[PDB]
């Protein structure tokens, strides 16, 4: 009758502290007759009531989105509970359950090495700054960079790729105009992850 | 009940004349009660007659899945030719249609760039080359490694990522053996796009 989805908290909020970490039940295909559904969360089975659901859209094909959203602890999502939603209702026969949580398995922190743009990229206007990211698990992971500890947001991260060894790698590309490159500015690559000491590194990147 | 999905030729089918490219037709929960499929295949809008159809196959769940193959020409593909799989089922409301052809717009030649492992990983055993393949329309791409013309088989690539000029880029890391690369073996990385020159480049990488 009805399809349901769960999805986790994103990295970074799970990671630090004064961030909001979440897990966000959507249902979509909600006809007009049946207007609430009996959103009830659960925490190891256990029953919990921290929830928030978010009222209703409008959608270009008659049926509504129905959100709620479970504030959970950093410290329980990383020490892998499992987080139950379940949507009751009448126009449906049983009522629909999902369980979502943390990959299992030993973390392992990231090796992060900067790379800087080939001699060929240099006849161009603007260049690509590289930070690979490799041998992590899970897969959960931010990669952000900085000059001189302001925002550089020119740059796309590619999705984590499963490797030979079951560790995920990444690679970041910064693009930046070559007069700021050449001049010699230094940029630098943050990574987030739960294996790494205060869930942080960074390295630098200059040329040479 | 009735589900169709339409499946793309790969990459290098269409760009190498050599190969054979196809576009798929895939009819799954056909019911026991009423099992007989027709398929109409256009091109364009106009009805084409030399597709290759394969007998119903019993699945283990009490269903049918059935498979039409249309063959395409490789310019009709790249010339943005509109593939329309049409199927029929005496006990169905009406006919479910699937349309699929390549991704619209400009094509954009890749730019291949090629990058040695930072100085901070020639400490571990096995070192990591960068193959960077950037400013490419559409996403549709093939990325292979090699030394002294045999398949380095050790890599992964990542999936295609949007830029933000509306290009596509992506990464290809090969891994070696930290011996190989300081006696100085050549490693290249080669890519097939439709806007490259003959629809293929390849760049060398080596200790300097
Ligand atoms: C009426 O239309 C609506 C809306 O249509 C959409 O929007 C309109 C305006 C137009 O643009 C439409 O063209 C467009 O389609 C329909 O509602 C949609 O229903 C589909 C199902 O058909 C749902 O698709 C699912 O999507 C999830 C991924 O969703 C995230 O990413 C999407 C970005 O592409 C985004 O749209 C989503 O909103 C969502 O975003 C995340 O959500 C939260 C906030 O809610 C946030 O915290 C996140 O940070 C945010 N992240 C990002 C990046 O956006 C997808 O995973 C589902 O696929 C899984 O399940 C499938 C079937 O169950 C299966 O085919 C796949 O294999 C897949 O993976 C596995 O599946 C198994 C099988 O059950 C599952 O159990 C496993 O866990 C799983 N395994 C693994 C290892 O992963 C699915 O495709 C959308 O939710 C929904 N779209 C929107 C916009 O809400 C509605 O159905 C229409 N009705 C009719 C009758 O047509
Ligand atoms: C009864 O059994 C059958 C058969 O299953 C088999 O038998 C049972 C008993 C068990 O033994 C099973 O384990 C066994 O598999 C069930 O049949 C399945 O039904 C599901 C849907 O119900 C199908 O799902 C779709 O699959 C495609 C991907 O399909 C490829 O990869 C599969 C998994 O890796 C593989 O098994 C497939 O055969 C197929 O492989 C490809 O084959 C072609 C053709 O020859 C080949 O050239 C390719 O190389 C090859 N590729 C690979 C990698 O091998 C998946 O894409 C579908 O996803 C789309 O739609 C979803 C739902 O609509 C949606 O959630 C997704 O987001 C996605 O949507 C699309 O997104 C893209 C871009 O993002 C876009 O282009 C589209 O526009 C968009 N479409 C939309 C929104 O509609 C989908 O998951 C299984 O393939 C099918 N199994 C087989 C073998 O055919 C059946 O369901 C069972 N019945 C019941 C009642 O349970």
């Amino acid at each position: 009758p009805s399809c349901v989805f769960l999805f986790p908290p994103k990295p970074k909020d799970t990671l630090m502290i004064s961030r909001t970490p979440e897990v966000t039940c959507v249902v979509v295909d909600v006809s007009h007759e049946d207007p609430e559904v009996k959103f009830n969360w659960y925490v190891d089975g256990v029953e919990v009531h921290n929830a928030k659901t978010k009222p209703r859209e409008e959608q270009y094909n008659s049926t509504y989105r129905v959100v709620s959203v479970l504030t959970v602890l950093h410290q329980d999502w990383l020490n892998g509970k499992e987080y139950k939603c379940k949507v009751s209702n009448k126009a449906l026969p049983a009522p629909i359950e999902k369980t979502i949580s943390k990959a299992k398995g030993q973390p392992r922190e990231p090796q992060v090495y900067t790379l800087p743009p080939s001699r060929e990229e240099m006849t161009k206007n603007q260049v690509s700054l590289t930070c690979l990211v490799k041998g992590f698990y899970p897969s959960d992971i931010a990669v952000e960079w900085e000059s001189n500890g302001q925002p550089e947001n020119n740059y796309k991260t590619t999705p984590p790729v499963l490797d030979s060894d079951g560790s995920f790698f990444l690679y970041s590309k910064l693009t930046v105009d070559k007069s700021r490159w050449q001049q010699g500015n230094v940029f630098s690559c943050s990574v987030m992850h739960e294996a790494l000491h205060n869930h942080y590194t960074q390295k630098s990147l200059s040329l040479s």
